[PDB]
């Protein structure tokens, strides 16, 4: 099977740790 | 009943509040 | 129908392009 609500529960969680990177640069670069 | 779907759309809601908070920050820094 | 498994896949993809657009910007300005 194509089990498209899987696959988007993990987009979810790539999308998640994409904005994790974002907020710890901020951080990191002092903004 | 597990509902993931209507979990992964409350996700969804959840993560776009995270990158809206980082485009106002950018503004709001002045970036 | 309401396909909310197929809206789910189209309102990830937005916010993919809005992270992207984000990281971009980081780098654009040279933070």
């Amino acid at each position: 099977q194509q089990h498209l609500l899987q696959l988007t529960v993990w987009g979810l969680k790539q999308i998640q740790a994409r904005i994790l990177a974002v907020e710890r640069y901020l951080k990191d670069q002092q903004l």
